[PDB]
């Protein structure tokens, strides 16, 4: 019988109690990048991210920091292959940058062979040293033509400009690439990039917030996430037509939380925790398991939810191998009104539902998470038992699929200096947390989860924070950034994963 | 009798010689800058300038510097109008970013108001203290999404576009511009963006520079500088159709150089000297007086020189009201071959000359320009009588213009420290002594010369070169770009010009 600590203290840093070899021999371990955070803007032509964060540098992070040169894996992807050899990893997720392979976004404008050469090299040095490469093929980062010729995701032309990019990258590297990832946390870029404004492409109403060059937040979420489904959906179906011959496997990103009441004996307050679940979770995995949004979605956003032709339905249920779950957080759920006559109106508002670190009778619910300094009562907590919720309500409600948990991970300020940043024994205790629940819910509830990624290698830009903050189980110096030195946790890591 | 010098010691920064009142009352006296290089990215689009500095840093400048946050004229543009206040000066040139007004790139796709708010405020302000704009519509930095959906001007579409961008400029601000520049030193983007890859976009034959994602260095050239002049042209039929009733000016803006033979004993020599004026001079004047290309570019060029037809021709002859004329330098000429088969042969070649600072003889033709460190054969030197054979040479050549000297200025190193750099006083005496050349000119020929805007308002990105080089009248501590501060070279200037 496991055990399983939610509260300070955490003693599953002991490789002792929690180790590789509690898991299946064939469990996959390693850590999780991406392009725009770590590559360079060297040898690529230009994205969404770059121009959000060039447009609108205070929304790049508190330093307006950016992705310009970040770590620098343009040059020093050699430097990252060394961190997972030294780890003994067995997985790494990357993402391609669609800008750096068809730098003019559409396929028949032509090809970057210096590109596709630099991830060749990558994919090369990654299996040579015995790791599986788990690739992302669209980490948000939309070439800007697209961004400008049609709003991409926006815009229904955004299906056959991915499917192309997607074609090539199967062509490309899908000999030596076996398990694709599409789209990043499919909630993300509606909610945040055409909902709130906080990220790229940065579309919002103009009462939400006023520096928005263009948008609608009540709509264009779902506009967005529909075609998100969709062209999901058709590379999915390219790959298990055209790419069958690779034996490979794809899947969606999706960003789960659990949630839990504000209030567990209140009616309401239990009604908008299974509200969140529809509208965070079942917004997507209800039309890959179903071809159809859940019924609540469907009552509440009326009008404003596109619908589904018989033919898309097909296309876009079931279509997945696999389930990439990022986890890195649990919320408590109240009812809250839904105005939506109200120029401020965003989707996010129609779940009806406030989200809330701390329940009614002043519990927080775990350990800190992220510290805001301009408002602490806005502080992120965690909550490990909410890797176990997750998986076990992936099992239940949707189908027993194959999982890869794709990102986990905890930041530490970017105040800290060097020999406080090393000594991250914060990220020990997220990461350790999270595994022995992880490893709990697959004995008990028999998930069939395979492989588990931190977030991150290294110290990278972080969207919306700049270089303010560092998730890296390696540590990047901003004003030297060859190296990658393995934090305190970085070490723990390679124990756990070689004991 | 007006007597010039052309060599050190240069005696003509005394205010007593050589003044404002030196010209007819009416001389316009001010200072110029761009939009890429001093207003940074916030609120606005991504254009091929961040595309290039940011895919190929190494091209940005030796430190790799680019025109994000710059001297954040976004945010200081009232800074600007103070130092041109303190100048007591008469215009100022600015350009507008495409990026800003239309981030799209293409009209139809929406305008951002907050941008055009942005210029219009630096446009009543500028107008509130007596200073004339002359304003660039097109100052290189083209929205990235029209370079990636066509390749901008490689392709006639842009044509259209610039017309719908310009329109938009004219209906906003014309009520107040009444002085116009279309496209900035037309010689400039098709050689260095097009033929060497110096410049944004950055395309070129595959061995002049591998790192070039695509191009065609001896066939490009001649196809975007003939879309330039057709997109200049379109721009000024419509200026002048449909907006007459501005009552303003509009014209394009040449690079000038005078060329002088690096042997003038020699026959060969002297017609390499020739070439040249036609090769980078006629290239545009001979479309912009004529209608046609230089007959000597004709026959060298062949099948790689586009053809006007008889409506293109009639559009492009005389579709100036007045010249921007920038100068900087003049080089010597002697032949050189043109190897049209060679794999590396670019346009440049096509005019059959070498061009060097230094004659047959071992003479330097002026005063240090530009130092270069890596490779000291290759410093630039300058010659101040250049300035009047250049204005001669419009006058006699291209129908007596009406002419604005829209550029000229020199650098001063970025490893200065502060007191060196503002101790500028090789600017002072680059300045002065092309303004005593300016006055001769007028005075001898009857140049029709109307105004004069030195390069540069203030310290900003310099194109190809970062921050290693400074060219302002007013220094920017990159550490706290605040303030614009004077230089001896501004102070001097604030004197020439109220004496
Ligand atoms: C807030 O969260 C706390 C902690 O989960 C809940 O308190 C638990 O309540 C259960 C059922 O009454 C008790 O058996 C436990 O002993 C309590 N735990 C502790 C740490 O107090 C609490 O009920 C939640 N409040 C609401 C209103 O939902
Ligand atoms: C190189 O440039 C020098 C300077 O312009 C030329 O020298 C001048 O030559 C003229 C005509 O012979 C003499 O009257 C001057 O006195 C010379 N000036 C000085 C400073 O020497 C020289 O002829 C040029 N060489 C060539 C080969 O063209
Ligand atoms: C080398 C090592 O320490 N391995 C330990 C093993 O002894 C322990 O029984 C298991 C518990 O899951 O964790 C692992
Ligand atoms: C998504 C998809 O199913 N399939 C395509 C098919 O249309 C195409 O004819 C063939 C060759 O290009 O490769 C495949
Ligand atoms: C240096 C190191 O740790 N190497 C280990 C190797 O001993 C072990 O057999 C393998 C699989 O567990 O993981 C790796
Ligand atoms: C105030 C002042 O110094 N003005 C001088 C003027 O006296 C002089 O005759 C002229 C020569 O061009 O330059 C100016
Ligand atoms: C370049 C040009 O000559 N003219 C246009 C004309 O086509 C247009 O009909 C009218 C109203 O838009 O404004 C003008
Ligand atoms: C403060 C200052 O220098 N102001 C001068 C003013 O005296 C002069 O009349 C005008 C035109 O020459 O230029 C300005
Ligand atoms: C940040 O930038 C935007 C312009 O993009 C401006 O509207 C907003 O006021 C600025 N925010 C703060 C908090 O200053
Ligand atoms: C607009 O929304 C903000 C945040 O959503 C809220 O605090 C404010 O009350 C809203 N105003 C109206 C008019 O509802
Ligand atoms: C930068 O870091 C690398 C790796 O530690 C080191 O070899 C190189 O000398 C350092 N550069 C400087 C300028 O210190
Ligand atoms: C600079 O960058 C390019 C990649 O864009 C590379 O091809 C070239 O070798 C580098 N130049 C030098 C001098 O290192
Ligand atoms: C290619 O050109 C470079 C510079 O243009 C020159 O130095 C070299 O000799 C040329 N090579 C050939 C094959 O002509
Ligand atoms: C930056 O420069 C401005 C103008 O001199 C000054 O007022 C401001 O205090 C300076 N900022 C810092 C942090 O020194
Ligand atoms: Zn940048």
């Amino acid at each position: 019988e496991i055990t399983c600590q939610e509260n300070l203290p955490f003693t599953c840093g002991n490789t002792d109690a929690l180790n590789s070899s509690s898991f299946s021999s064939d469990f996959i371990f390693g850590v999780a990048s991406s392009a725009y955070q770590i590559e360079g803007t060297i040898g690529r032509g230009l994205n969404i991210w770059d121009g959000f964060t060039h447009r609108y540098p205070n929304k790049s992070g508190p330093d307006h920091g950016n992705g310009d040169t970040t770590c620098d894996s343009f040059s020093y992807w050699q430097k990252d292959i060394d961190v997972l050899d030294e780890l003994n990893a067995t997985g790494y997720r990357f993402s391609i940058a669609w800008s750096r392979i068809i730098p003019r976004g559409k396929r028949s404008r032509g090809v970057n062979e210096k590109g596709i050469d630099y991830y060749h090299g990558l994919i090369s040095g990654l299996i040579k040293k015995g790791i599986t490469p788990f690739v992302t093929l669209f980490h948000w980062d939309l070439p800007q033509t697209l961004q400008d010729e049609y709003e991409g995701f926006l815009d229904p032309q955004i299906i056959d400009d991915f499917k192309d990019y997607a074609d090539l990258c199967f062509e490309e590297f899908g000999d030596s690439v076996k398990y694709w990832l599409t789209i990043n946390q499919l909630y993300s870029v509606p909610t945040r990039g055409y909902g709130s404004a906080l990220d790229a492409p940065g579309r919002c109403s103009p009462t939400v917030d006023p520096s928005c060059y263009a948008g609608n937040s009540s709509t264009e979420p779902y506009i967005v996430a529909h075609h998100q489904l969709l062209a999901h959906a058709k590379v999915v179906d390219l790959y298990r037509k055209n790419y069958t011959h690779q034996g490979g496997k794809i899947g969606p990103t999706m960003i789960t939380r659990w949630f839990l009441p504000y209030n567990d004996t209140d009616r309401h307050s239990i009604a908008a925790t299974e509200r969140m679940k529809e509208f965070f979770l079942g917004w997507f995995m209800g039309p890959l398991t179903n071809g159809t949004y859940p019924q609540i979605m469907i009552d509440t956003v009326g009008e404003r939810l596109p619908s589904f032709s018989p033919e898309e339905s097909n296309l876009v249920k079931g279509s997945y191998d696999f389930l990439g779950l990022n986890y890195y957080f649990t919320q408590y759920a109240q009812p809250s009104p839904n105005p939506v006559n109200s120029t401020n109106h965003t989707a996010m508002m129609d779940a009806g539902a406030k989200l809330t670190y701390i329940n009614a009778s002043g519990h927080y619910i775990g350990p800190l998470f992220e510290k805001d300094k301009a408002d602490s009562t806005d502080n992120i907590y965690y909550y490990p038992k909410g890797i176990y919720s997750v998986m076990d309500y992936f099992k239940n409600k949707y189908y027993n699929p194959l999982i890869y948990v794709t990102e986990n991970g905890i930041s530490t300020p970017g105040d800290e200096n060097r020999n406080q940043s090393m000594l991250d024994y914060t990220r020990i205790d997220y990461l350790c947390s999270h595994l022995c629940f992880l490893n709990k819910v697959i004995k008990e509830k028999d998930v069939n989860v395979k492989g588990y990624l931190a977030w991150a290698l290294g110290d990278n830009y972080e969207f919306n924070k700049g270089f303010t903050v560092r998730f890296g189980l390696s540590y990047i110096d901003w004003n030297n950034v060859t190296d990658r030195d393995l934090k305190k946790s970085g070490q723990w890591y390679q124990t756990f994963i070689s004991p």
